[PDB]
């Protein structure tokens, strides 16, 4: 509880008000102006009696009194930024208005509709008392008074300026700036747009960050630069397709990794040059605990790193077990989740921003080879999502592989009439090189609620609107198909990255990394390229891929709650600070 | 314009505010407490030099000033009285706080911040002028400043407490209901905090944007017949049952000699609230004045399609999806084929939905669906018949109002799970269609698993017993399975509370709180006789504890779950954005 009230010439407010509830207050703080008149010898004292509870007074630099315009607008803000910089962190605090003379207790009050209080009150005293004994002796008498208004909720997107101007390290007026001037300017824009136009008021398809600056809207709506790098960096991102194995592949995280025991190429190859270059990781190095311990340490330090704020795991356990060492796959697999959870409840109890993560199991389609692979791997998932017990589980399985007409989705579908009765889920690869009628099956039969690229979705209308109605979801990465395909102006490839309509059609496609190691690029670069690669694409579409990537996800509708509460402070916060620089 | 002021000590404030504006003020109404402190003679005097500005005083009688709770809270409901009085009826007032004690500025700044204000200012003086002479000169040497913190549009609707209150001047505090206290008090779960549609509501004031917080109570009739709704569940041939309707229908056929006028549904007790639960066959056999035995005639179906429409548009209705029946309707005697009625039907629908554009007036956008029914009595090549006219009806192609897909649905009794039906449905995903599924009403879980993952079905009939199958739930929240759910017509057939000798709750609530993309709709609008507005109603004693934010983000997921293209669905967003905005904002001005 926080008590906070104005500081004029007598000091009747801070003790009555204070002792005003019943169970007193913990921390209080007074605003006052740069007037001599007022002694602070009274409160120092009488707070120094109770060392219990905190106190401290904030004076208005160079301002005595308010005797113009200039005068009370900067007292105003003066008093606002106050307000917002002793503003608590979760619940509303108390608020006391009868210090200072009218124009203070108003702009108090002012203060108080803006930005929420809990219970703001009233202190009058008919006797006009002066010392602790006998404030003490009419507070006996009862002759206290407190007069409450009510509980103003105030504006819950104000409360989300503290971000943007904590303290300008004593502003001066040679370099003072109105911001809370722009806050009141911007929600008064707001809502007289709303009451004047029709077409912008009634436009708003998004996630209720429309409370933002017109200015910001404005910057929002063009087409996106390749210098917003530092914007894209500070805004919270999702990784819904990212290969555990794929990490140290390259640069120094292969050599920390065997110790703890590009990327704009325009080269067009076809497989197996991942597969090669990543052979120094993987299969042959991570038979061992740690490496592997490393291995997703760093892993998760890199996610962190790029402020992504939820990501999914596609791992291979089998390829992962020794079982001379009496490493099963299942024993692999329940270290990747204990590290990983305990790495998520180590951030998550320093406060700091952490990112969870969640693991699915591949089922490799390794063809002609150990055809029981498929069902091992299917029933390691399906009994492994059943430990419960942890922030990190497994949510689906992957049907990734070497993709062929005979390994379409009608070879395996013998093997899937139980991961969908268990609860599982269920993403696919296909669309690089098969046929549209192997992606039609995989949507129909494996019921996949996710897909992996089929950049070719154009070519089949029918298909197009299958899936768009479904609501099945794209994962399709710039990086990888930059890489495989010809895009971004690709010499002698005129093709063109079907990510701006695809967004146009309503495909709820989202942006991954694939394998971040071999491909030399986080997500971040992975947004940026789209700048360039993708002509004419704007600001706001990133968001969209935002939001398609945290709906497509597979998660439990109340994290997807509360994941979607995250993003949209976050997404405040960061595009409210940006707009400025 | 109007002003409004209040003083203390200070006895001529008003006049300079009175020169805020250089144009000038037109009207002037001063309200303050019983004290001697305050002169209005002087502001008479003053104020008799301008005939032309009206000058009305007010005084708090029996209130001296301020002195504790009692006399403060009765200040305080007088004051929001006379400003609810006095304002203008089309513009805010004027209203300045350069005078009064802590006390009245506070009250008058919080009422002021409720209803509205063109613009709340302050005039201070440097010289501190007691006479006019001096605050002449005041002004003449610009010491005297307008200060002005911002312009105060408030709740642009709140004012209808002028006329639901009587307007009583004379009144004490033995008689006032603060309906703002039950509107503030309780304020500030993530559910309420994040499950917000329909971005515009975050523009809202914050008593508004906090109002839609509250339970639901059956006193918000106005407000929620004055909300656009969706409708996914209609019965076009349940529509005229009884009444008028019946009435006009009848005499709208085109051979009225064979048109039997004497068969009449029997009276149930207290309908649509039942007073015992009812079984489907008496539900059905309510309906037996229409249906297919009377609409076979073509004037008869289009004076049913019309009066539907109409009924829809009255609603308030934006979007609508119609259950329709087009074989039960031929006729092969006089050349009526089904796909012939199917098109007339089309045709009647595009002309009245063209004809409402046109006059720019409001209208609901409708499609129709398909009935595959159950096919009593055998005679299952009727399913093949009905899947063939509505793929045919569906690359027909160009219009508006279009075929979205099929439907199945009928009785439970012959323990159709799915899976007696799937030999045809294959082919209908391949044309692009959508398929629902009457799954469930009172049978078991296991055949909605089939519907979902074999029939490929984007919605669920009722499915009123899915909260005993938690595996079903999470896959069927999981997939984004629509739930369509119509709360009369269950309430009817399967009875729930508050109806005695019963102990079932409805589950809606749980619903909605898991996630289930529940879409409230009205089934048989003439046989249950309850259209979209009393449906969505009666949640208020059906599932106590419902919220208004809970009611839109059902109409949210009401848009979801509708079978649409993407740019159609686009453009319906932004229109119930618009106008949902523009209703609680007005409607709830209460
Ligand atoms: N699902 C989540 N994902 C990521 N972070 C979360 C999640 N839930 C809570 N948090 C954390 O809760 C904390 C709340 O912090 P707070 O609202 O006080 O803002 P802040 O500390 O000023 O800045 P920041 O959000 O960067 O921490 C955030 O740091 C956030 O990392
Ligand atoms: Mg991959
Ligand atoms: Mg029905």
């Amino acid at each position: 509880r926080v008590l906070l009230c104005s500081a004029g010439h007598s000091s009747m407010v801070v003790p009555e008000a204070f002792h005003a509830v019943p169970e007193g207050f913990e921390e209080v703080h007074v605003f006052t102006t740069d007037s001599e008149k007022f002694n602070p010898v009274v409160l120092n004292d009488f707070f120094h009696s109770l060392p219990n509870v905190r106190f401290s007074i904030t004076k208005c630099h160079g301002l005595a009194d308010i005797l113009n315009e200039r005068d009370f607008e900067f007292y105003q803000e003066m008093l606002w930024q106050w307000y917002l910089t002793k503003m608590p962190d979760n619940e509303l605090p108390y608020v006391c208005l009868s210090g200072g003379i009218k124009s203070m207790s108003a702009s108090l009050q002012k203060a108080a509709t803006l930005f929420g209080a809990q219970s703001v009150f009233h202190v009058l005293a008919d006797n006009n008392p002066r010392n602790i004994e006998e404030m003490f002796d009419a507070l006996q008498k009862g002759q206290i008074h407190f007069i409450e208004m009510g509980y103003e909720p105030g504006w819950a997107a104000l409360r989300r300026l503290k971000k943007i101007l904590p303290i300008n390290e004593g502003c001066s007026r040679d370099n003072f700036k109105p911001l809370i001037s722009k806050s009141i300017e911007e929600i008064l824009s707001n809502v007289k747009i709303m009451a004047s136009d029709t077409g912008k008021s009634n436009q708003l398809p998004f996630p209720s960050l429309a409370i933002l600056p017109p200015i910001a809207q404005q910057w929002l709506q063009l087409p996106l630069s390749a210098n917003d790098g530092a914007w894209i960096q500070n805004l919270p991102k999702v990784d819904l397709h990212c290969h555990l194995g794929g990490f140290a592949t390259s640069g120094s995280l292969l050599d920390q990794v065997r110790g703890a025991a590009w990327p704009r190429s325009h080269k067009s190859i076809s497989l197996d040059k991942y597969m090669e270059l990543g052979n120094a990781n993987g299969s042959k190095l991570l038979k061992d605990k740690g490496c592997l311990i490393r291995q997703v340490e760093l892993l998760y330090q890199s996610l962190v790193n790029d402020n992504v704020a939820y990501a999914e795991i596609r791992c291979s356990p089998n390829n992962y077990a020794d079982k001379n060492k009496n490493r099963s796959a299942w024993v692999v697999l329940q270290d990747i989740n204990d590290t990983f959870t305990r790495l998520i409840t180590e951030a998550k109890q320093k406060n700091q921003f952490y990112c969870h993560v969640n693991l699915l199991v591949i089922a490799s389609r390794k063809f002609s080879g150990d055809l029981s692979d498929i069902s091992k791997h299917l029933a390691l998932a399906i009994t492994a999502m059943q430990q419960g017990e942890g922030v990190c589980r497994i949510v689906g399985v992957d049907l990734a592989g070497f993709e062929n007409k005979e390994t379409r989705a009608s070879y395996y579908e013998h093997d899937f009439k139980a991961v969908h009765r268990c609860g599982l889920a269920v993403t696919a690869h296909a669309g690089e090189n098969d046929d549209p009628e192997g992606i039609w099956q995989a949507v129909y039969s494996l019921h996949a609620r996710r897909l992996g690229h089929a950049l070719n979705l154009l070519e089949a209308p029918d298909l197009m609107r299958t899936v768009i109605e479904r609501k099945i979801g794209v994962e399709m990465c710039p990086y990888a198909n930059y890489q495989i395909k010809g895009f971004a102006p690709m010499p002698n490839f005129s093709a063109l990255y079907p990510l701006k309509k695809y967004l146009e059609a309503g495909i709820l496609v989202s942006v991954n990394t694939d394998n971040i190691g071999i491909s030399g690029a986080n997500l971040s670069e992975n947004l940026l390229i789209l700048a360039d690669l993708c002509p004419g694409i704007s600001r706001m579409d990133v968001l969209t891929i935002i939001r398609n990537s945290i709906e497509t996800a597979f998660i439990s509708h109340d994290f997807r709650m509360e994941l979607l509460k995250f993003f949209d402070r976050k997404i405040y916060d960061v595009c409210l600070i940006s707009i400025k620089n």
